[PDB]
């Protein structure tokens, strides 16, 4: 029906129908009489996956023949979402499958809704890994994603009485048609034990063994016939494990628990042994796999054939593990091993919040990984010798830069380990990378300035435009062709349409259709009703104090109080939508969810308000939900305290899909405003420098409370029980935090935020001018393609050239 | 190459090759460059399983249309072995697949060796269930096998220093191509909780829920296009289970442990809570499935449409569970519910050893299954009221017959429950069924004589002749056609060939070839060497004192001592093979294994013995090993103390495959001798009556030691450390048991056994007469087909007619 979804040729449609019926019969063992809708989904998934096979085999044999430098992207998170539509998109099969299923009497969109998200990540860091895999395949790089196959991904969030409840995400229950188990590449991973010193080197002995079994998932490039691999490890007990008899068999669970569940903390470090085991498990298995592949091509050439990218410090044990293998097993001298390690590894930092940095207690590494601790001590000694020689007599520099932190419990600073052992260190947006050089890692930058880079984040325009917003993709393609899908900078061509009345109409129409579709989704699957003519004001992202969902809450209550004060004045109607999961042990984030729903309970049932203001909490925010809500949004809320959000990627998704942004000058927001023009962005609030100034003289929230009467009213409503009549003191913790211990200065940005929101309402009253500003945002979103990001990693870090050329079909 | 393996037509061979290549590519994602031998096995398994699909769908739709009475065979064990060859045999595909793989450059037999046994049983009881499924499908009955899908089956046995070591049988590691998960028929099973009484009935509340997920495995009939289902339940935690967060997810293992591992006790009861949970789990899920299927056809008609066969007392909770559903959920009155239950259920007993009978402590049922305990008390009260009315004043009868056993701990006698709640009770061989009426269940037989039946055990001639011994099957088919494969009584026709010189030669030749093949197997995969001209003397079965592997050991040492006494006399050379697993907690059985290997260590390295006597312990005896060794055997050792082996089925396998039998008049041995003629069987030892007489006056082993000098020598060799020079007292427990507490009267049968063994050696010196006696055994083995057994269950218990007619192809 629409052009960018590909051809529906008669031979292809006929073949798809035939293969669908074959899988339903021979694979699922069903006929049309008994087949459940889930069966039809699986028949389609098997039909589509068949098309990946030849390309997957020939891609991997091509890398074997050509032997290019291989890129290994190590991450504890890969937030993939659904795979069916994405695979159709990248193979140009969407229209053909739509037609084939139509002719079989089935609605493809309904079948798509049956697929479980692969929710193997928490938020931005996990989703970045996923966008990256897509871009690496689209750019023809010999790339492999390596991670853990968690049996349970991020929990499903249910809201009960306004409170978050967690349930297990049993995503493999029905089986995963997108993975192939590879038991023949099963590898042993070692834990505990002790170090023995002999005449010729150290030996790690008396270890416990866990097996690492790999599962391969295809990663198709966009219409280039490239299919790369994401290899995820699953933990298996050896067969002689604990081998009264019954108990020994049941105890296999202890070993297999390593790959059981994703830790649900976003930007927070928890020093739990099971998490450390997960980190080593992925690193040990991956490195053996890498080395095995390299030998099937002398370690001088290792860095010419291997790049390892560490996604934050979670896989930081790769550094001492590589040293361990090179020194203990291969018998290289320390200095040569070290040279190889440094040239091989690169590190990407994703946060500056101190509570998020990994600092592992020494006693934990001592017991679990005794040889790695010894290697880390040796790395530290040699590194600090270099610091002492460069900055003679600077004894405080020595303690600041040490990988070993002194105190009550001695800890290892994993970020310091990553910097010492990597040839490149990057932040994820220009302002974040600057903050790294100026504050957090200032000492390291002074020692080795050449190591520090920026690589501004991006998103894939395949999932985040073509897949989720075909209507917008189509009206764009009608004017500029479809080359922009893998060359997003071409969207600049749309600037010459900003005065085109047909395009203005079409852009506004597509947004309207998306909003109608989302309004319908809400009624059908949540029995909740909304006005589709209102401004859709959306903040979706994990719940964190730094992200300031609370600031948004204050604005919502402000609008409610103004309406109640002057009921008969006109206000631009809004649907305010907030969604996101809270980490299970994060009390304040759970209280914020409760506040949001409690505000909704008052606002949504006030007769005087009518349909002028609605507050909805979007339950179970995840990749599939984002694909629905982002295309429907008018206003994107990106309101973190300046200096706290390293980049953001949600911001970029909204920009690409025709929402305007209200935001602080934080993370990639700065670069977004710079690309679009500050006139085309709703910027408010303290800059980083303003935050610094306030910290110096001291942040007194009371001052704001005292001079802003509208703010005072809200605090008094919260305190007195206006939003919780049966438990009047319910929100006391929130009020006390705001008044006395707010690290994120919510009150300080309140006035500017409200005034900026008034300017948004003003522009939305003028549909034509709203839409022209939207066009200027979409047209300048090109920089934020992860294809650009990956091309920069490739050229400036990995030392490889991207290729847009297609492999034989 | 051989006729009974079917046709290798040009179209079929071409199609198989094509589909093999398709699965290797599209299913396994491999090409011929990287494909492992395991990959080739899977490609073949998928190619063969494709042929089951249409037949499986049409069989099940046929049962839906015709609505015949359904047979539900409930067992905690299904000892299936490998599935690939069996499926080819039953579909007539063996020659075609042999040819197709040959043309692809592959050896099919080598691919067959890659398949894991489905080892979901311990021994005879589990293997009986498997033979039964085959016969039910071959006889066109609407039958379903229901059990548990254990993640770990019977342990793999390794012998280390002559001692048994157990390792986990991780049989699902590579995935099982013969099962289809059916998540849409997932059912809840309830545990713990409490009983609440209301105005209208009892209610079972506050329960913990475990989910039962079914996996279906096809059971093909022999060339009749019937494909029945074996449905095995797997335990799954609900998603809100235990729902700090991490621990709650890891604790799901506690619920899922129910289906983790098969209890490895053969003929021994262990009152462990996990075992009780397994028994209820299979019963609760199965009964809901049965009832659901019945409603998709008023409970008066229930027994006309449903038969439930209880394989021993392990699924005895079906009786109170059916009552529970009928009374509590469907609101039938007690007496009507009871009538339905009794007419529906039948019970098969498999043992008379008191330590094997299930007697569950009341306190365990009280906590785990409070409502079932109440129902059991009520059943008992009403039953004992009937006993009191039939035998007024007989107060000891009342205590003897009670389902509740008094004592230190009150227990429930599950066998008494089964008798009370079933319309039929059967033993598994004529002598065993007689023993049930005369001793163990005498009181019950006097109350309800009509309930008691015999159904002599059988084995399937598909697996146990055609599959494992194609050479023998072929020379038979050459003379009498191939109808005997599903009508085994036709083997009587072979009696007119007992004087045929060509047939005599062919029978002897096939045995020789089988022995050469097995001698080669032993060298290749165990580096052990044997003389293929020797008499192959085989005892394979689980290790138990009652089975008297120890009596066999005494004979072996006797032969060794005689050789050493007169080294230069001629003796018929023997290879004595003993194999079987010991239950992990059964100390004496583990000591017997150690004795066997210790005897081998002395005998096999004595230069004076040469190749005249060899003693081999066959490691890891299981269904696949039985298929190899049974066709190779000359002498079958079936030497249990009279009255202890209920039937035996191993005995029948050897008879069908051309071994002669040395045995006591125990279990089915009696009926075997009766069929073949006592002159054609090597019978020795006490009859049941002789055992009874000895028990009355008291068994004194010392008497035998005192008057048999050859026996005295052996005991002195054992005691003094002749067979364990470094640990002279190693076998003290064995000697003390033999001398002072032998329940199985090993010494009492010693003299007769040795003399009978001399007669065996004498006949083996005359090849022509040995073979004529073999022909007389094979020719009269027809009675022992499980087709006969199942036809009797069908007509005399289930009330259904078997059909040899084929369904549309
Ligand atoms: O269907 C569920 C099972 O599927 C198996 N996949 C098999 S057999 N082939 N996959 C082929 C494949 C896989 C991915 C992409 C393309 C193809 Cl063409 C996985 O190994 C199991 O771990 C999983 O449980
Ligand atoms: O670069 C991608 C995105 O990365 C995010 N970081 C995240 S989700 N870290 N999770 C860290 C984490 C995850 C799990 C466990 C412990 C921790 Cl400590 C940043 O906050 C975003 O500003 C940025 O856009
Ligand atoms: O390959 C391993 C996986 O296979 C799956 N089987 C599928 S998809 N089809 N089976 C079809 C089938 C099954 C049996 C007989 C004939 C056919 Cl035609 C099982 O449901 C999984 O539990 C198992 O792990
Ligand atoms: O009828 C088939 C065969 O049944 C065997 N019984 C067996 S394996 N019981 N296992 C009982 C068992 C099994 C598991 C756990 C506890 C127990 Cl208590 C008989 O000993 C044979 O003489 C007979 O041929």
């Amino acid at each position: 029906q629409i052009s960018v979804r590909g051809l529906a040729g008669v031979e292809n449609v006929t073949e798809l129908k035939k293969n669908f019926n074959r899988h339903l019969h021979f694979t699922l063992v069903k006929d049309r009489n008994v087949a459940t809708p889930r069966d039809y989904y699986f028949a389609l998934a098997h039909t589509v996956r068949d098309h990946l096979v030849g390309r997957w085999i020939r891609t991997q044999q091509h890398y074997y023949e050509k032997d290019p430098k291989r890129i290994y992207y190590l991450s504890l998170e890969f937030y993939m979402g659904r795979t069916l539509q994405n695979t159709m998109v990248n193979l140009a099969l969407e229209n053909a499958c739509d037609e084939a299923t139509y002719q079989l009497g089935l609605d493809m969109e309904e079948l798509e809704e049956i697929e479980e998200d692969a929710g193997l990540g928490n938020g931005g860091l996990g989703r970045l890994a996923a966008c990256f895999l897509d871009s690496m395949a689209t750019l023809g790089l010999a790339a492999y994603g390596y991670g853990i196959r968690y049996e349970f991904g991020i929990f499903n969030q249910k809201i009960c009485g306004g409170w978050q409840m967690e349930e297990a995400d049993d995503w493999l229950r029905y089986g995963n048609p997108w993975e192939k188990a590879r038991p023949e590449f099963t590898l042993p991973v070692h834990f505990y034990g002790r170090v023995e010193h002999t005449s010729q080197g150290a030996k790690w002995v008396d270890t416990q063994v866990v097996l690492a079994m790999p599962y391969d998932t295809p990663v198709p490039g966009y219409r280039n016939n490239v299919v790369n691999t994401m290899r995820l490890w699953s933990a298996k007990a050896p067969n002689d494990f604990n081998l009264g008899y019954i108990q020994a068999v049941l105890d296999r669970n202890l070993a297999e628990n390593i790959s059981r569940v994703l830790y649900p903390n976003d930007n927070f470090f928890e020093g739990k042994e099971l998490r450390l085991k997960q980190e080593y498990f992925v690193v040990a298995a991956t490195l053996q796999d890498i080395i095995r592949r390299f030998k099937s091509s002398n370690f001088d050439a290792f860095p010419d054939k291997v790049a390892i990218q560490l996604n934050d410090t979670h896989p930081s044990l790769a550094i001492p593990e590589l040293m361990r293998v090179l020194v203990d097993l291969e018998r290289l001298d320390w200095d040569k091993a070290w040279e190889v390690t440094v040239k091989t590894c690169a590190y990407t930092n994703h946060t500056v919040l101190p509570e998020a940095l990994e600092r592992w207690p020494v006693h934990l590494l001592e017991t679990l990984l005794p040889r790695h601790l010894q290697i880390i001590y040796e790395i530290n000694q040699r590194f600090l010798n270099r610091v002492a020689a460069a900055f003679p007599g600077d004894v405080d520099r020595l303690r600041r830069m040490s990988l070993v932190e002194e105190g009550a419990v001695k800890r290892i600073n994993m970020a310091h380990l990553c910097i010492a052992g990597s040839h490149a260190v990057n932040g994820v947006a220009r302002i974040h990378s600057e903050i790294l050089k100026k504050t957090i890692f200032k000492d390291f930058y002074e020692l080795e300035p050449h190591k520090f880079q920026n690589k501004t984040n991006g998103i894939t325009p395949r999932r985040w435009l073509v897949l989720c917003n075909p209507g917008l993709a189509e009206i764009i393609a009608e004017r500029i062709g479809e080359e922009y899908i893998s060359d997003l900078d071409q969207l600049r061509k749309l600037l010459s349409y900003v005065d085109d009345e047909a395009f203005i109409r079409d852009v506004a129409k597509v947004k309207q259709e998306n909003k109608l579709k989302f309004a319908a989704y809400l009624e059908r699957e949540y029995k909740v009703h909304i006005n589709p003519n209102s401004l859709f004001d959306v903040q979706v992202k994990r719940i964190h104090e730094y992200k300031r969902q609370l600031l948004n809450c204050l604005h919502v209550i402000t609008l409610y109080n103004r309406i109640k004060k002057e009921p008969n004045k006109f206000v631009v109607p809004r649907t305010v939508m907030i969604g996101g999961k809270a980490a299970p042990g994060y009390h304040m984030a759970k209280m914020i969810i409760k506040l949001i729903t409690a505000i909704g309970d008052v606002v949504n049932h006030d007769p005087v308000v009518g349909d002028r203001l609605r507050v909805i909490f979007l339950e179970n925010y995840r990749v599939s939900l984002a694909e629905k809500v982002i295309p429907a949004a008018d206003l994107s809320e990106q309101i973190s305290t300046a200096g706290t959000e390293a980049s953001g990627t949600g911001n970029m998704k909204f920009m690409l899909n025709g929402a305007l942004t209200i935001g602080t000058m934080d993370g990639a927001n700065v670069e977004m405003a710079e690309e679009a023009g500050e006139e085309n962005f709703f910027i408010f609030g303290m800059r980083v420098e303003d935050v610094d100034r306030l910290d110096q003289r001291g942040y007194n929230a009371q001052e704001y409370y005292d001079r802003i009467p509208e703010l005072r009213q809200i605090i008094e409503q919260l305190s007195s029980g206006f939003f919780s009549p049966k438990q009047p003191d319910l929100f006391k913790d929130i009020v006390n935090m705001l008044m006395h211990h707010d690290r994120f200065k919510v009150f300080a940005d309140y006035e500017e935020y409200v005034k900026c929101q008034e300017r948004v309402s003003a522009l939305y009253k003028n549909p034509r001018e709203w839409t022209r500003m939207v066009i200027r945002n979409i047209a300048t979103s090109g920089k934020f393609s992860s294809d650009r990001t990956i091309a920069q990693y490739a050229r400036e870090i990995w030392g490889v050239e991207p290729s847009r050329q297609r492999l034989p079909a």
